[PDB]
C-alpha cells in the first residue's frame, strides 16, 4: 500500500497536484498537507471514483500527514508576483522547504522526497543539507522535480517542426517525444540543457533550433509574462509534478517507466556514475545535477550518462555555460543554510 | 477532432476543468473564455505536451473562442462566499448563464451545450428558454451536466461497503461502479435518484442504504461546511466535468461510452422517449430529468427510460418527492427568463 503525502497542497501548484495523484491507480492512500484550507481540498477530492482515501490535514497536523508515507511531494513556496524580487522568494522558500523537509526527517525518514518548489537549483540543496545534518539522508530518496522542462521541450520540438515544415511536425506525436529529446542541468534559465537525441530532427530544424533551445529555457518568465508578473505555470507544474511521480509509483510497483531517459535533479556524489557524470560536465566538484536516472523502489539507484557522451560542440556549450551559472546556484543554496 | 470552447475557465471550477481538458485524446483544439485571466492559463496549459492546441481569450473575444466549436463547456458562476443568500447566487448564475447561452445562439448555434454551473435544476431551463427566445434550441445539444452524482454515488457505494462489510467492499473497484448504479433525476439534494441497479449491493448495503443515499443527495454540502461556507466541491465537479464532456467527446467517434447508464439533465419533450419518461417518473408535463442518454456525434438522440422500468418501491418513493420539488426547481428558471 503505497502513501502520498502532499506539502503546500493548497497553493497554486499544489491544487491541481492533489487532484491529478487523487487519479492515479498506484496511491492507496493520498494525505494534502499546508497552513490552511487542506482538509476542504482533501474532502473534495475524496468524492472522485478513484481507488485512494484522500485526507487533508490542518497546520499542526504533519505527523499524520506524513507517517507512513513512501513519497513526499513538496510544491510548498511563495509563488512569482510583481512586487517580490527573486532573492526574496528565494530566501522564503528556502525558509519553506527547510521546515517541511525538516519534518519529513522527523516523521518519515525513508520518503522519497520530490521536490517541487522553486528554485529548484537552490532549494535541493537546502534540503540535502537539512537532511544531512539531521543524519537522514539517503541520496536515491532526494529528488528536484526538472520534468516541467522536458514537457515543455517535448511541446516545442512538435511547435517548431510544424512550424519550419508541417511534413515531419504533422507526423510528431507529442505524447511520445521523450524519445527524442532529454534535457539535462539545471531547472532556470540557461542552466537547462535541451539534447534532442535523435538529430535527423536537429538538422530538419534547421534555423528554428536555437529558438526551440531558448524557448525551452525561458518557458518559465513566458508565463509570468503571460500574466503580468501575476502568476507562473501552475496548472502545467502541477502536471509535470504528477507525471514525475507517477514514474516514481510505477517503480514501487515494479514496473518500467514510460519516459525514455527521464531526469531528475539530484545529489552527484551519493550515486552510481555521479563522479562520472561529474567529469563529462567539466567539473569534477558539481554537487547536483538534473540527469537521467535508474529507479528501483522509487529510489535512484544510478545515473545514465549516456547523453552527455554523444554532445554536439554546440550542446558542449549549453553545458558549460550551464555549469558555471548552476554552480552559484548551487552555492547560493547551500550558503545560505551553512551560514 | 474536434474544437471545444470552455467559457468560465478561469474559475475555481474553470481552471482544474481546463487542465482537465487539455490532457484529452478527442480535442483538437482547446479555447479557454473568461472575464480575465484565460490568456495566461491558456499559454500555461499550451506547454502541456498532448496534441490540442490550446488558446485563452479576453473578455471581448468570446466570438473568437466560439468559431466552429462543437463542444461548448459551461462552468461559469460566482463562488460562494461565507454571506452569500441562496436566492441572489441563483439571480447571479442565471445572468451568467443567459449571457453567455445568448453567445453560443449567435456564435455556435450548432454546439453542444453542457451546463456545470450550479444550480443546474434551474440553469438548464433558462439556458433552454434562452434559446428558444432566439430560435435555435435544439434538444439534443443542451445538456445539465449532472454527472458528479453519479461519481459520487460510485465513489460513497464503495465507502459504505467498506464501512460495514470490509470482504465485499474491498472486493469493488470505484472506477467501474457506474456497471453497478445510476443516478437520475435532478441535480440538487432530494433532487437526486440514486438507484442500486446491481441488486446484490443492495443487500449488501443492508442498514446503510438510507446513509448512502443521503450521502449522494447531499454531497455538495458535505464540501460546503468543510470549508466553512468559503467555497465548494470545484475539483470534483472539475473531474466530473471533464469525464462528461470526454463522453461527448467519445461519441463523435466508433466508441462505446465508457459510463454504463451515462445520464445528463435533459429537455424530455423534444427527444425520442421523452414522452415516456414522462409518463414513467409520474408527471406528464415535467419538461426536465437527469436520464440515461445514448450520444451519437455529440448529441442525444434519444433517451433510456429502461432504469425507469424496475424501480423498487422505495426508488419510486425518491422518484415522486423529487418530481415535486424539480418542478420548482425548473419553473423558478422559466420564470427568470418568461417574465
Amino acid at each position: 500500500m503505497v502513501k502520498v503525502a502532499i506539502l503546500g497542497a493548497s497553493g497554486g501548484v499544489g491544487q491541481p497536484l492533489s487532484l491529478l495523484l487523487k487519479l492515479s491507480p498506484y496511491v492507496s492512500e493520498l494525505a494534502l498537507y499546508d497552513i490552511r484550507a487542506a482538509e476542504g481540498i482533501g474532502k473534495d477530492l475524496s468524492h472522485i471514483n478513484t481507488n485512494s482515501s484522500c485526507v487533508g490535514y490542518d497546520k499542526d497536523s504533519i505527523e499524520n500527514t506524513l507517517s507512513n508515507a513512501q513519497v513526499v511531494l513538496i510544491p510548498a513556496g511563495v509563488p512569482r508576483k510583481p512586487g517580490l524580487t527573486r532573492d526574496d522568494l528565494f530566501k522564503m522558500n528556502a525558509g519553506i522547504v527547510k521546515s517541511l523537509v525538516t519534518a519529513v526527517g522527523k516523521f518519515a525518514p525513508n520518503a522519497r522526497i520530490l521536490v517541487i518548489s522553486n528554485p529548484v537549483n537552490s532549494l535541493v540543496p537546502i534540503a540535502v543539507e537539512t537532511l544531512k545534518k539531521m543524519g537522514k539522508f539517503k541520496p536515491g530518496n532526494v529528488m528536484g522535480v526538472t520534468n516541467l522542462d522536458l514537457v515543455r521541450a517535448e511541446t516545442f520540438l512538435v511547435d517548431y517542426l510544424m512550424l519550419k515544415n508541417p511534413k515531419i511536425g504533422q507526423e510528431q506525436d507529442k505524447t511520445t517525444m521523450h524519445r527524442k529529446v532529454t534535457v539535462i542541468g539545471g531547472h532556470s534559465g540557461e542552466t537547462i540543457i535541451p539534447i534532442i537525441t535523435d538529430k535527423s530532427l536537429v538538422f530538419q530544424l534547421d534555423k528554428q533550433y536555437e529558438h526551440f533551445i531558448h524557448r525551452v529555457q525561458f518557458g518559465g518568465d513566458e508565463i509570468v509574462k503571460a500574466k503580468q508578473g501575476a502568476g507562473s505555470a501552475t496548472l502545467s507544474m502541477a502536471f509535470a509534478g504528477a507525471k514525475f511521480a507517477e514514474e516514481v509509483l510505477r517503480s514501487f510497483h515494479n514496473e518500467k517507466p514510460e519516459t525514455e531517459s527521464l531526469s531528475a535533479f539530484v545529489y552527484l556524489p551519493g550515486l552510481k556514475n555521479g563522479k562520472k557524470a561529474q567529469q563529462l560536465v567539466g567539473d569534477n566538484s558539481i554537487e547536483y545535477f538534473s540527469l537521467p536516472i535508474v529507479l528501483r523502489n522509487g529510489s535512484v539507484v544510478s545515473i545514465d550518462t549516456s547523453v552527455l557522451e554523444k554532445l554536439s560542440p554546440r550542446e558542449e556549450q549549453l553545458v558549460n555555460t550551464a555549469v558555471k551559472e548552476l554552480r552559484k546556484n548551487i552555492e547560493k543554496g547551500k550558503s545560505f543554510i551553512l551560514d
